[PDB]
């Protein structure tokens, strides 16, 4: 029911922009380290932010250190780890903290399963854990069940399924909450939110943006509550270029 997005906003309208990274601004790759945001796209994002009072943020499951490397040389407001890390327009960073005993126990628990399963990868993000299986989709059900058991045993932790990944995150952390935190701060406050994303974590952002009277954009295939849809990452690129140079 999402409608194909074909119109680009005017460069100097009253929008606040939120972009997911993987699968939205950058093409999907077999490995996260092979992902690149083309420099021309980064320039377009920087120019779009500059014409909108700096109201543009990257909202991603990646850590903020990884976002800064992907966005180099540009420094944007960020939400990393689905919002458990955040950096506002003034550079102030906000980090969700888990008890050290929880981080220590869960990591040791997860390690035992993932050492024995080739193709799976345990990624520790400080306040979250990501179970990757892009190279071994047959282990999805086992990783999902493990993450479900962990998130049921530790009430501080919540489940976040995604593309080729099952993530364990702090309870209450989600991309709708990240966008909410920005939308009450300058320069995002008073503007109309626009959020472009591609995965299940982005549906939380689509919901708050729809409720806000903003513009929600799904990239790629799949059911969504986004109001609008772009077919692929190059369609995001062309949309971004049309905003800057209509």
């Amino acid at each position: 029911m999402a409608e194909p997005l074909t119109v680009s906003p005017e460069l100097t309208a009253n929008y606040a922009y939120f972009f997911d990274l993987d699968g939205t601004l950058a093409e999907i790759k077999p490995h996260p380290d092979q992902v690149v945001v083309p420099h021309k796209i980064l320039q377009l994002l920087d120019r779009l932010a500059a014409h909108n009072a700096g109201a543009l943020a990257l909202i991603s499951g990646r850590s903020m250190t990884e976002l800064d490397a992907l966005a180099k040389p540009f420094r944007f407001p960020l939400a990393g780890v689905h919002g458990a890390e955040r950096r506002d327009i003034n550079g102030k960073t906000h980090i969700v903290r888990l008890p050290e005993a929880v981080v220590r126990e869960v990591e040791a628990l997860l390690r035992s399963t993932l050492v024995a399963l080739p193709g799976t990868e345990l990624e520790s993000k400080g306040m979250a854990f990501a179970l990757h299986y892009r190279q071994a989709p047959e282990h999805e059900a086992a990783l999902l069940a493990l993450a479900q058991h962990v998130t049921q045993h530790w009430p501080q932790l919540a489940l976040q399924l995604g593309k080729c990944v099952v993530e364990i995150k702090p309870k209450g952390t989600n991309k709708g909450e990240a966008i909410a935190a920005f939308m009450q701060e300058a320069p995002f406050a008073g503007r109309i939110p626009v959020f472009v994303g591609d995965d299940l974590t982005d549906e939380a952002g689509f919901g708050v943006v729809n409720h806000a009277g903003g513009i929600s954009v799904k990239v790629g295939v799949g059911a969504t509550q986004a109001a609008w849809r772009l077919e692929s990452v190059p369609d995001v690129w062309r949309w971004l270029e049309q905003i800057n140079y209509p």
